[PDB]
């Protein structure tokens, strides 16, 4: 309504104002609806103006009109259309009101959403509805209007007060009781819009407040937003189940009751089968960017029941072991049409499941995973079975050490945390896992090693040319036997002693004696990686460790070689100098006078070669001014890390070995000093 050229000054002096009058005093309802319609039209041109005359005037014949529903409903989409001024297309700004509901309160398909807005005169509104209490409660009065535009428009304010005086709308709408029962009602709203807007406000409602938490979720609300959930098609929902899974999400973050009560109110199977929708011999599910968000959202649920450290964990994992939810996550981590995004989600959702848990560790050990053929199988019975039965820790090996190319660097971190979870604190599956281990290693150098890959000897004891094509896998393999060899860990010497007694034929031989050849021959290596593995594992080994300092020391020979490479130009590998030097050092450290290599002996023999100021140099130079200086210390920042002109990630030094040097460094530098 009007015309196209209007003067600003007449329309702020004399009509809006006149309009602002007509609406609160005109004694016709017919009236002061027009005269809100009047505004409604001034709101798009001179939103401000309209707000500073109009506002308390709609805020007022809103309390009065209140049962005309054409009053109502004029007055809320004016206030819409105020609340922003508008980069977009709606005037109401609908879009940006949704979009404030989920990106404040979820996790949403990042690439899939790719976009402050609110203004002195948002706030106003926003402190206008909100300083009244009582408004805030007519708007959620509105909710028993019989009409959709009312009802929707109602949510659609309140979410857009909620992302700007959120503190000021959650206390009004908790003041009236009664008006968090309504809200989760707007769920069975027969208009699906209105459903859809409500797990939304929900969403904003709960954020960050227990109080709403425990008051949503006694409401009944894991049922109703499940069957939304398989209403909407699973995984293959789009927002909508990405909203449901986000706001329960929101009612779970932080609250073990809520996780208690959602664990035993039958939602497992529900979320089981959720997870399990992407396995199928049927279709092959097909996988973008909101299903990768759905599933990681849905794994996430799981994971937050078992946040390790609350008293609830134990308890939630045993109810989850209880129900399909472990043996579906395994599905999800090793099913072949799996995005690399879930992998890695599914594994350490797993591994917070079975951490520190006997029960999950011991039923863990029993998991086989269903493989597809070998070479030459006729399908027909005479022949055999072309399924084969893999065991979850065999796959978690294999995968850790020999899936490069076709696995990322997050899933191989990912397989060693979950092992890392299947022994935590479990010193028999820890002995039995290495005594199986050697056995294994002993068919290898023995019954058939001299006339798939899942063994950790086979790496740490033997010899890989191409080894430069997989530094890693050297890398995981002595970050696992340091993880077994922690001094703190309850016998932990068991563990040692185990791996030391073991003997070889490669290049008999002891485990330590082989490990040094190895050592001594990688000094040369492309990879630096490989060396400071070799290295790091070593020094940690023999690290308060008699009987290793004395396997290490009975061979001169080595000695020798790792004296004459430690001396280098001043700038050529410094890291390795100083990690060769350290050996030397923490080996004299342990030394006695019964060592192989006599005490007294090997102190001449290092202190003479290098000096007693040289080597204290080279622990301060490895502290200070090496690979070492520039690691991040964080012990489970090890996923997504930096990457090379070659594509390696950034990781040197296994996270044992860091809290070992950083614990003793004083003990470490001043080893040659004073003794004798």
């Amino acid at each position: 309504q009007g015309l196209i050229q209007q003067p600003k000054i007449q329309s702020v002096d004399e009509t809006i104002p006149t309009l602002c009058d007509r609406v609160e005093n005109s004694t016709l309802i017919s009236d002061r609806r027009s005269a809100v319609l009047g505004l409604k039209a001034f709101s798009r041109q001179y939103r401000e103006s309209v707000i500073a005359s109009g506002l308390k005037p709609l805020l007022n014949t809103l309390k009065r009109d209140y049962m005309d529903e054409d009053s109502v409903k004029a007055i809320l989409e004016t206030i819409l259309i105020l609340f922003i001024r508008g980069d977009g297309h709606d005037d109401l700004t609908r879009g940006w009101i949704s979009q404030q509901s989920r990106l404040q309160n979820g996790k949403y398909p990042s690439p899939l959403v790719m976009k402050e807005q609110v203004d002195q005169f948002s706030l106003w509104i926003a402190d206008a509805l909100t300083q009244s209490e009582d408004l805030i409660h007519l708007l959620v009065e509105f909710w028993e209007i019989d009409n959709f535009h009312i009802r929707l428009y109602t949510i659609q304010l309140l979410e857009a007060v909620m992302a700007t005086r959120p503190l000021k709308a959650r206390s009004a709408l908790i003041s009236l009781p009664t008006s968090i029962s309504t809200m989760v009602s707007l769920l069975d709203d027969m208009h699906e819009p209105i459903r859809d807007e409500a797990i939304l406000l929900l969403m904003a409602v709960v954020n960050d407040s227990p109080h709403v938490q425990k008051l949503v979720a006694f409401e009944n609300i894991f049922e109703r937003l499940f069957s939304i959930i398989e209403e909407e098609g699973g995984l293959r929902g789009s927002l909508v189940v990405n909203d449901c899974l986000s706001l329960i999400n929101n009612i779970l973050k932080y609250n073990t009751s809520n996780q208690t009560l959602f664990l035993e109110t039958g939602n497992l199977p529900k979320l089981a089968h959720l997870l399990s929708e992407p396995i199928s011999q049927d279709e092959v599910f097909f996988w973008n960017d909101q299903r990768i968000v759905n599933i990681n959202t849905a794994l996430d649920i799981v994971s937050l029941t078992v946040e390790p450290g609350n008293t609830v964990t134990t308890k939630h994992q045993n109810a989850l072991l209880d129900s399909s939810v472990l043996m579906v996550v395994l599905r999800l981590a090793f099913f072949h049409n799996i995005p690399k995004k879930v992998r890695p989600v599914a594994l350490l959702t797993a591994a917070n499941m079975v951490r520190s848990n006997e029960h999950a560790q011991l039923e863990f050990s029993k998991i086989d995973v269903p493989y597809f053929d070998p070479s030459l199988p006729v399908n027909s019975t005479a022949n055999g079975g072309p399924i084969k039965l893999i065991p979850v820790v065999s796959i978690l090996i294999n995968w850790m050490l020999y899936a490069n190319s076709v696995h990322t660097f997050d899933t191989r971190v990912a397989c060693s945390r979950l092992l890392k979870a299947y022994f935590m604190d479990n010193f028999d599956l820890q002995r039995d896992f290495l005594l199986k281990q050697v056995q294994l290693c002993n068919n290898s150098t023995n019954n058939v090693g001299d006339n798939f890959k899942a063994n950790l000897f086979e790496v740490l004891l033997n010899y890989d040319a191409e080894l430069n094509l997989n530094p890693f896998k050297l890398f995981f393999t002595t970050d696992i036997f340091m993880f077994f060899f922690q001094q703190d860990h309850k016998y932990s010497e068991e563990l040692r002693e185990i791996t030391r007694n073991v003997t070889t034929g490669n290049d008999p031989l002891k485990a330590i004696q082989t490990i040094s050849e190895l050592l001594t021959t990688s000094l040369t290596a492309a990879d630096i990686r490989i060396p400071i593995s070799y290295l790091t594992f070593l020094i940690y080994w023999l690290f308060g460790d008699f009987k290793a300092t004395n396997d290490f020391l009975s061979d001169k020979s080595v000695i020798k070689s790792l004296l004459s490479f430690s001396y280098q130009i001043q700038d050529e590998d410094v890291t390795i100098k100083c990690l060769v030097t350290m050996l030397l050092g923490v080996a004299y450290e342990f030394s006695s006078k019964e060592s192989p290599f006599p005490r007294k002996e090997y102190f001449e023999f290092i202190t003479k070669t290098l000096g007693k100021d040289n080597y204290a140099s080279r622990i301060k130079q490895f502290k200070k001014d090496s690979y070492f200086s520039k690691v991040d210390m964080n012990e489970d920042s090890i996923l997504t890390p930096e990457l090379d002109e070659t594509g390696l990630p950034k990781v040197y030094f296994s996270t044992y070995f860091i809290q070992l040097f950083n614990e003793n460094i004083y003990r470490i530098r001043t080893a040659l000093s004073h003794d004798p």
